[PDB]
């Protein structure tokens, strides 16, 4: 079997990816976050407290003839931006792009933090990390990919992130037609429970590439690149104006500039992010204050290749016995 859905971005910025999910019998629709840096499946439902829903839609498991409460199974998620939900447990029938599992592990927010709340345009979060982070207790639960992994023509999904434009999930196959050139893979470590791999350097707009290893996170469900300090200040010294601002929380840089872009290697090979993508906009309406799409990893702990840089990259997420990572350029 295969699946395919499109992910649209929620905002102009490019913020987080929304991608529809069916859930439950009759379908219930919702919009979900798809994020390969965790592997919970949540989502808003009726079992959210009324105050912390603003917009979103929920699932309602009393009206899904397939739903049955998975008792005793609590959830309980911190995210890296400090964010975090938590709740009970049903099982149901998930299907993403005409791919289905059954039994998939559904997770009812019984609470949500304000952050959730506050985005109207995100219904949950589909995990695609590996499923040893996966939250559930007493009895750990499998992504929807480890579910759906068996019954793939290959055990494959790819990330297609578009830059201000939809793009593309899909489960089991690889379109040849979507990527330009060649796809190189690289190695993956799931000893944290990430798809976690090492870059083999980076160069600032022309400049030449400096070869040094970058190890770190493909994470969809984070929107900005975070790398070593030395590699961002390098990046920010070629434009004009920039400074990091303890206040705003990171680089800013003057919103006349022209941003360089910043190219990443995968083995022998270059994904190249062009200047625009690293444009965040204003930090507050109307100010001549820009945010940048690339900030330092120091205090996070892990390097994070997020939306900014996937976006550039047509990315395999092998999850073959030994898993690797597959970048081409498109």
């Amino acid at each position: 079997s295969t699946g395919s859905a499109t992910t649209t971005p929620i905002d102009s910025l490019d913020d987080a990816y929304i991608t529809p999910v069916q859930i439950g019998t009759p379908a219930q629709t919702l919009n979900l976050d798809f994020d390969t840096g965790s592997s919970d499946l949540w989502v808003f439902s009726s079992e959210t407290t009324a105050s912390e829903v603003d917009g979103q839609t929920i699932y309602t498991p009393s009206k899904s003839t397939t739903a049955k409460l998975l008792s005793g199974a609590t959830w309980s998620i911190s995210y890296g931006d400090g964010s975090s939900s938590s709740g009970d447990v049903y099982t149901d029938t998930v299907s993403v792009g005409g791919l289905t599992v059954t039994g998939q592990a559904v997770e009812s927010a019984k609470k949500v933090s304000s952050s959730f709340t506050e985005d109207s345009t995100i219904d949950g979060l589909l995990g695609l990390a590996f499923s040893t982070l996966n939250t559930v207790s007493p009895t750990q639960q499998k992504t929807f990919f480890d579910n759906a992994k068996a019954s793939l023509d290959s055990p494959v999904f790819t990330a297609d992130l578009g830059y201000h434009a939809p793009g593309t999930y899909n489960f089991g196959f690889i379109d040849t037609t979507a990527y330009t050139g060649s796809i190189t893979y690289t190695a993956v470590s799931t000893k944290q429970g990430f798809w976690e791999w090492t870059s083999t350097g980076y160069a600032v707009g022309s400049g030449t590439f400096k070869s040094t290893s970058i190890d770190g996170i493909a994470d969809t469900g984070t929107t900005l690149l975070y790398l070593p300090a030395t590699v961002v200040s390098a990046y920010w010294a070629q434009v004009s104006g920039a400074k990091s601002s303890s206040s705003v929380g990171g680089y800013v840089f003057p919103c006349s500039a022209t941003l360089p872009s910043f190219t990443f290697g995968v083995g022998s090979a270059r994904i190249v992010i062009p200047g625009d993508y690293i444009d965040f906009g204003p930090i507050s309406t109307g100010s001549s204050s820009c945010f940048g799409g690339i900030q330092s990893s120091a205090g996070i702990g892990i390097n994070i290749f997020g939306d900014v840089a996937l976006k550039a990259a047509f990315v395999v997420f092998n999850g073959a016995t030994t898993p690797t990572l597959g970048f081409a350029s498109k």
